């Protein structure tokens, strides 16, 4: 722009994740902080981080952090659990610009709810087995009573469109049992795709539980950083991925609104 | 950071936020100051409060706080610009994280918030909200009533519900989703406020939003203390009796034998 480059305000955020939940918490920027530019990185070649050795997620990470730091982003935001989990530490600690992750977040909104300070985390096993959640938990409030518990089924209910079926249910309350003895007010939806279950969950977990969403709550907390360094868009977007624009662009198109949106495949190997 | 963090209000009534601090921020040290002898804030005017706001943050400065919150939303309303943009040290109010709080929880994009005359006509929450999201539809109602009803301690009495019903009854015709709680003593009217504004609507509360948010800042700002108990006491000053301050403040917070000291502003 003749400008050079944009006022640093005006750059865009940038989300990354290992595909295309995470559009889970770019819908929720949408929907909260309608003036940013967004960019998004999915890396739906290598989906799911899930179930992969911390050090292949932390390294595919990076990968995806370097593509949009190319980009100009004023700030990142890992939208992935998994990748949060893992890299957000070491990512954060090596950036100049703002580095947020959709743990922390959630972690903190649940200390927030909570009533009975016994609080529940939902995740994939990478998430899970990092101990991420206790972590950011009992770092500002060590007497709560945390419950972590990896539902690997979940993300393929998902994926498969089987998200609102009786097959869900039936998954979701085999899992969730699991918790069932923890008296739990709280439970933590430490994945992008659980929004997509949430009233299933619900359903099993009753009335009593507040659910918390991940992305939901990270988008507040940019907008926090945002407004507190006085670094917000004064009143398109661009989406990436390691696989099939098109096939992006179908679950993308509509879950979001945007009726022309285009991505674009791109290489990170 | 194993310094205090300092709260500031009109009086006792921004122990509701102290009160949150306890519970979320339990590794913290507080140093709370209420500006009883002074307390309401409300109907003051804009230039008065900030004076007021500035002798308080002033105060607990000189205590070597690491991080000063403005508990007090009608102060927050007319002073946290100008003291965060002077301060050494990170300042947080309580009505940007209730504003950010309500645009995160909107479904229908109604929201209102109500608050004293003060806080409203400061014109805070419309233009935090409309600067971020300007989709929503905000409605401010002030609520001069609802902080006599508390301060009066009849804050359950049949009197307070009726008070209540007929200053929101406008309010309620407005199909809101969401309805911020833009004072200090709102939450001690919170039932009686869900009861007329009805089940669907969500309250937000100003001093669990905005102590979510500072815990977040700790962090951000690497200067949460550390996962302990700290080593001397949380510190209560009132420019009030610092007796009555203290039956209060024990009794509220279940800190049997809290001590506070009265000292002098201005
Ligand atoms: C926004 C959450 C997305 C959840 O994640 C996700 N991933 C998919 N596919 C994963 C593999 N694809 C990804 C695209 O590149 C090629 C390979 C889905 N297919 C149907 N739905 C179900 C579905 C849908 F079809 C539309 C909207 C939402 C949704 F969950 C899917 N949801
Ligand atoms: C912060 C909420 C505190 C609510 O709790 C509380 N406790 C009190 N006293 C302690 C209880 N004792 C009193 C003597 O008999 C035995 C019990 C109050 N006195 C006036 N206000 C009312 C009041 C108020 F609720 C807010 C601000 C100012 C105020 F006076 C009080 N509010
Ligand atoms: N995005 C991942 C779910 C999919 C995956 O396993 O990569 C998460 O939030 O945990
Ligand atoms: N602390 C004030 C209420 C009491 C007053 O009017 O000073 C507030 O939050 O608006």
């Amino acid at each position: 722009v003749p400008r050079g480059s944009h006022m640093s305000n005006q750059e865009a955020i940038g989300l990354i994740d290992s595909g295309v939940g995470g559009l889970t918490v770019l819908k929720e920027a949408l929907k909260q902080l309608p003036n940013e530019r967004l960019i998004y990185l999915g890396d739906t070649a290598r989906c799911p981080y899930g179930p992969r050795p911390a050090e292949q997620v932390v390294q595919f990470t990076w990968e995806m952090a370097d593509f949009l730091l190319k980009k100009r982003i004023k700030m990142l935001v890992i939208a992935c659990n998994t990748a949060t989990a893992v890299a957000l530490e070491e990512i954060k600690a090596a950036l100049p610009i703002p580095v947020v992750g959709v743990i922390l977040p959630g972690a903190r909104a649940a200390v927030k709810v909570t009533k009975n300070n016994k609080i529940g985390v939902i995740g994939t096993l990478g998430t899970i087995k990092s101990a991420s959640y206790e972590i950011a938990i009992k770092s500002k409030a060590p007497a709560i009573e945390v419950t972590s518990l990896a539902c690997p089924k979940f993300v393929p209910i998902v994926e498969s469109n089987q998200y609102r079926s009786s097959v869900a249910k039936k998954i979701v309350a085999e899992t969730l049992q699991a918790l069932q003895l923890k008296g739990l007010d709280t439970l933590i939806l430490g994945c992008t795709h659980y929004p997509l279950l949430r009233p299933v969950i619900q359903n099993v977990m009753g009335s009593h539980v507040t659910l918390i969403d991940s992305g939901a709550e990270t988008v507040g907390e940019v907008s926090m950083l945002l407004d507190y360094f006085d670094i917000a868009h004064t009143p398109p977007h661009e989406f990436y991925t390691t696989g099939s624009a098109k096939m992006f662009e179908e679950i993308a198109s509509s879950w979001l609104g945007i009726e022309n949106l285009k991505a674009q495949q791109i290489h990170l190997g």
